[PDB]
């Protein structure tokens, strides 16, 4: 009774479909079958009461992560393992039963959420290093078996371009375990929460929200979240759901499909890759991020807001010397929609920045303090949404989605001057003074430091064709001086 593709071949032809959760009306016993697999499932099927759930599902494909940042000129640091499965496979051989997949590249993901640095070795220092590794098997129509050498939960690859158009795929887990998800998009309760982690079978829940996908230790959310996974999934669906809104995303209809995914690991306190961002899976961290309260609180809501906020800064809003800048007007705004501190305000940084750059007479580009660089652009949401434009970034992050240029390396200094015509238009204001007094309008060659080192060339002609454009439209000059705007 081997679970080889000739005996689960034949077999197949006893069930209704190619989806195997039904039996052919004439089929009344199991005696022609061949796999243990396919007859173990058959006499389920026949007792009157197997449960198909999570063992056998239809997967929708997602944009890929990479058309969804290109779309929105922001990063691809979205989910790959945003199609959970609630199934856990033990170490075995498994059967895997795939529908019709039209081509449609699909591949199944067993990622090592647990791995841990070998005894004895410094969990930084791990030669293993601190990626999330998995097993990734290609899946084909029909039938497949699958060795797996360590426990793993599942998870569906499957990505496209036009996503809205490509199949279903139906995937049956025969040989798996039901382990479940939480999902608050479904429905789910925290009574749901409390049975999930109490019957899992899998040492990692899968648990998601609007936006968030989590895969944390059970022990974890026993011991912190323990009764309350809606609160807890509320809370970064909030925290990522800020961005999205400062964005305009809702407000034009964008928010892309892609979960973002926060995961355990083993080797350091926090940091964000391609996968996501990640967690130590210790009592200390574990206590910051499982908790719903304690991931809103000051540290916790700003080292999540601003890891994230590196997947979601645009573009157009962050040229050379701006990767620590521009994710920060999140942070900022994440505090004050969370009832936390303004950092700028507890730095001094508006009384920082106004002497290094404006009284020290230097470019903007120029500046040596990421803090100092954020703050123009914190003063312009604080007077703006004062001043009957509310929906100031969220307008001018669309504006600039629309028009602004292409621009990589050296030329990204040409962002600059767009995001100053994208503020006066938006708002219908002439911000040229507001502008000139922080430096953005001074021409040189200025080398800047950031992860890359950029040679940049304001010209004078740069200059005054922004300048001429602005003028050009006939605004009104604020009333006031903006840059002397403090908390
Ligand atoms: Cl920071
Ligand atoms: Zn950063």
């Amino acid at each position: 009774m081997a679970n080889t593709p000739e005996h689960i071949g034949n077999d197949l032809k006893l069930f209704k479909d190619s989806s195997c959760t039904s039996l052919k009306p004439d089929v009344k016993n199991t005696s022609a079958f061949q796999s243990d697999a396919m007859k173990e499932l058959a006499t389920k099927i026949l007792a009157g009461h197997y449960k198909p759930d999570y063992l056998y599902a239809e997967y929708r494909a997602l944009p890929s992560p990479r058309q969804t940042g290109k779309n929105l000129r922001i990063g691809d640091g979205f989910s790959k393992y945003d199609n959970m499965t609630g199934v856990y496979l033990e170490k075995g051989r498994h059967v895997v039963l795939v529908g019709k997949t039209e081509g449609q590249e699909i591949s199944l993901l067993l990622p090592n959420l647990m791995r841990k640095p070998a005894e004895g070795v410094q969990p930084t220092k791990d030669p293993n290093g601190w990626g999330l590794h998995k097993k990734q098997i290609p899946l084909k129509e029909g039938i497949n078996i699958i060795d797996v050498e360590t426990p793993a939960n599942a998870y569906i690859s499957y990505f496209t371009e036009d996503a809205g158009k490509a199949p279903k795929i139906p995937v049956h887990f025969v040989t798996g375990k039901a382990n479940g998800y939480f999902d608050t998009t479904r429905g789910d309760t925290n009574k749901d929460w409390v049975r999930l982690l109490d019957q899992a079978v899998s040492p990692i829940m899968d648990a998601r929200g609007k936006y968030i996908q989590v895969a944390y230790p059970v022990e974890f959310l026993k011991k912190f979240t323990k009764d309350r996974g809606t609160e807890l999934i509320n809370a970064y669906d909030k925290l990522i759901g800020i961005q999205y809104q400062l964005m305009g995303l809702d407000k034009y209809g964008k928010i892309p499909e892609n979960r973002v995914l926060a995961r355990v690991n083993f080797n350091y306190y926090m940091f964000r890759d391609g996968d996501g961002v990640a967690y130590l899976g210790n009592d200390g961290t574990m206590r910051m991020v499982t908790d719903p309260e304690n991931v809103l609180k000051g540290d916790a809501c700003w080292g999540f807001s601003h890891e994230v906020g590196h997947v979601m800064q645009m573009r157009p809003m962050t040229w050379g010397g701006m990767t620590e800048v521009s994710n920060n007007i999140f942070s900022l705004q994440a505090a004050a929609k969370t009832g936390n501190e303004s950092r700028l305000k507890r730095q001094g940084s508006y009384d920082k920045a106004r002497k290094e750059i404006i009284e020290g007479e230097i470019a903007y580009l120029q500046s040596k303090d990421v803090f100092n660089k954020l703050v123009p652009l914190w003063q312009l949401h604080l007077y703006f949404t004062k001043n009957g434009h509310p929906d100031f970034y969220p307008d001018v992050m669309e504006y600039l989605r629309n028009n602004a240029g292409n621009y990589g390396g050296n030329d990204t200094v040409k962002y600059q001057f767009e995001f100053v015509k994208a503020c006066c238009d938006v708002t219908k204001t002439d911000l040229t003074d507001f502008f000139e007094k922080w430096g953005f309008f001074k021409p040189g060659k200025f080398h800047i430091g950031d992860y890359a080192q950029y040679d940049f060339n304001v010209t004078p002609e740069m200059v005054e064709e922004t300048k001429k454009w602005i003028a050009g439209k006939g605004y009104p000059k604020p009333e006031t001086d903006i840059t002397e705007l403090s908390e």
